[PDB]
């Protein structure tokens, strides 16, 4: 109940205008927004996002795409959010995500996937820590 | 087209599950998300809010509300976005609301109005600094 | 704030399968539903329905689609629930209802309106009793 | 095309806003609604509704719970509305619930699932029966 | 109620998304849609969509905008469809616009307004022969 | 980024009042339209959109039901659109078909299935032609 997971908006989620169109899902979810901002990531951010990506390829454009942007950060509570928010967004495959879900309804791309959720809640701590003070939790 | 307006997202709007609803109709209307942040007002903050009232004597009760618990704060961008933000809104009062407004689809109180959106340019720009630094806002095509 | 309304939903309004987007749009008003039925009306309950239209030459037309087939009544409760119902239906004449409402988004026959709302606190508290028994009506929190 | 199932909202799906939803869900199926009451639930028709648990577990808070306050019950009709009736609501465990579903949308708790279907034509028959008279059905 | 109406839905509301939108809230009216083509309109078509405006400075950028791309050219008939087509799409300026109405919830400017329907049934029976074949129009029940 | 694929909706969804709503999960997913009509079929359309069951039985009743109004012709573009298209229709089979899909959110019979889509690129090519003329294609 006091689990919290990290939700992240990246840029093409915010300029295909589906902000609030995902904040709707988690609400009637019946999960509770304790923080919230909007940001344009610096390419350090964009780099700690995807540091499991570094020797992978593409990274650079993965870095590029998620700093061309603004991004919409919250963190959600709830009880299994962290599971119930992967749900929600569906699967990381757009060839395996289903409608329903919001990658399924909206997401074409499997790199410009629309939303990231944090995998677990060892992660979540990390990214609920990185991307926001503990001020702005409420 | 440069011009910004502030809309809050108010204590009861965040608590009945509105905020995604609220921003999809800015969304649809074309305007630009520049600025969002959640936050619990201080009292001080609720007050300076509703500083024109703060002779009346349900001043207080305004207060309370406003600083209940966290709100969402918006800067929207975009041609005329000041009035059609009021025009989104629907009327202050819930009695004079018209269905496909939000206060009309969802306020029934003149006091738990929902939302709040500015009523001049001058406003704005007076309740974005308010609000916002200047580092919040986003500056995006 | 206790005050209660009727609200029915039309045969016509059933057949085409608005019944639940009729009750959304009351509970996301914040209205709370005290009771909920759905029957068959009589000839009888559909005339005493349109009494005052009784002289009418379509008071038969009237009588006759109202119970063609089953309604949904309900009672709702909430501050000016009576005045608020109504604005949320729309004109009754569609040709003067509003796009939002009901009615303005569905409705295009005076006719068939849909759905019927009280036009007053005195004509919910007689519909009410009309339609539903004391036992059928509840009291939560 | 005559079969029939029950529905029944329970109060936490009343008093989230969820009636009109959930009925909307069902008439976009083209199904095909016959009967319709809402009520509170005494504890005698509690215990009736989850009879099947009486040995097991919590099952007084179960009891508590549905008659909590009023719910809304439902009879639809069409073909195979009892499975499709079931496939609508979603997975009784919502870790396996789909979004797309009512419970996948909403429901957070397995107890507190939002709503009730029957499980086969037989227990259709019996619950209608138990919730209704012949004559308040179309 | 053999009245027909004629609705282009122009290339901003195709680029948006909002085809689908737009279809539906006719659909829900309960209005029967009995021609339906997408294409892109030459210069001639645009500029004779807009013939009343051109000796005015600004007939250039509406037809350079309305043949810009594909547009959605529809026909919807039933009872007081065209003046029911108008009151659905709300102001042609959004300025004016209502909320509920497709351009009080989508249009930002005059200009791009979204999408055009017929003001009459004079202009509708125009319309509808300019942009499609007798053939292109469907008789169903 | 060129794929297309054809889309049908049949004379139940046009009847249903469905149109909107299957365009718009076209639109909301990125795919570009780029190619729209309605028209009635005829019998000899009917019976070539049902080709590969004319030996197979009630194959008449098939061809009566997509010629006993008009339908809406579709082509949509984008990445895996004909792969993505099958997804967002849901499967053939309503008692497999999920709800988030059309078929799951609407159709009740798996002939009368509201909607039709290109099982293949290959089908999608031929399906494309068939119905539609180049020039009415952007």
């Amino acid at each position: 109940s006091s689990e919290r997971t990290f939700i992240a908006i990246k840029p093409d989620g915010v300029q295909r205008g589906l902000v609030g169109e995902i904040i709707s899902r988690f609400e009637r979810k019946g999960f509770k927004l304790v923080a919230l901002k909007m940001l344009q990531p610096t390419t350090e951010q964009a780099q700690g996002h995807y540091k499991d990506l570094a020797s992978k390829p593409f990274f650079e454009g993965l870095v590029k795409y998620f700093s061309s942007g603004p991004i919409v950060c919250m963190v959600w509570e709830g009880k299994n959010v962290v599971k119930s928010g992967r749900v929600l967004l569906g699967a990381t495959n757009p060839a395996d995500s289903q409608p329903g879900t919001i990658r399924g309804d909206y997401a074409v791309d499997v790199g410009r996937n629309v939303c990231h959720g944090s995998d677990s809640v060892e992660s979540a701590q990390r990214e609920v820590a990185f991307w926001f003070k503990v001020e702005e939790i409420a």
